[PDB]
C-alpha cells in the first residue's frame, strides 16, 4: 500500500507513535517518507547480504527472520514480510523496540541525515488529527 501524508500520520498516531520516546509524529512521518517513499511493499538489500524491509525499512540482520540472513537476530521475533503489510502494525511494534534501543531515531539512517534538526511539524501540517 502506498499512503498518503496524512493518511499515514493518523495511522500512526492511532498505534501510538505520536512522542514514543520523545519523538513527534512529524519526525516518524518524514522518516517514512524518505525510507520508503510511504510504500508498505518497500524492500532494498544491503552490501553484508540483509535486507530493509517495509514503510520504515526494519533490516533482517537484527530485527526480523528472512530465512536469508546468516547470524542474525530477530528481536521483533516477526518474519520480513509482516513488515510489507498494508497493516502497519507489526512495523510500528518493531520501531517501537528499535527506538528504545539507545540511540533513538539515529538508527534510521534516512532520518538522521534527512528529518534530524529540520522543521518536522511540515510533514502533518494540514492533516486531521
Ligand atoms: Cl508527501
Ligand atoms: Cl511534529
Ligand atoms: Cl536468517
Ligand atoms: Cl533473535
Ligand atoms: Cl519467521
Ligand atoms: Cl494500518
Ligand atoms: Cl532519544
Ligand atoms: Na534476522
Amino acid at each position: 500500500k502506498v499512503f498518503g501524508r496524512c493518511e499515514l500520520a493518523a495511522a500512526m498516531k492511532r498505534h501510538g507513535l505520536d512522542n514514543y520516546r520523545g519523538y513527534s509524529l512529524g519526525n516518524w512521518v518524514c522518516a517514512a517518507k524518505f525510507e520508503s517513499n510511504f510504500n508498505t511493499q518497500a524492500t532494498n538489500r544491503n552490501t553484508d547480504g540483509s535486507t530493509d524491509y517495509g514503510i520504515l525499512q526494519i533490516n533482517s540482520r537484527w530485527w526480523c527472520n528472512d530465512g536469508r540472513t546468516p547470524g542474525s537476530r530477530n528481536l521483533c521475533n516477526i518474519p520480513c514480510s509482516a513488515l510489507l503489510s498494508s497493516d502497519i502494525t507489526a512495523s510500528v511494534n518493531c520501531a517501537k523496540k528499535i527506538v528504545s534501543d539507545g540511540n533513538g531515531m539515529n538508527a534510521w539512517v534516512a532520518w538522521r541525515n534527512r528529518c534530524k534538526g529540520t522543521d518536522v511539524q511540515a510533514w502533518i501540517r494540514g492533516c486531521r488529527l
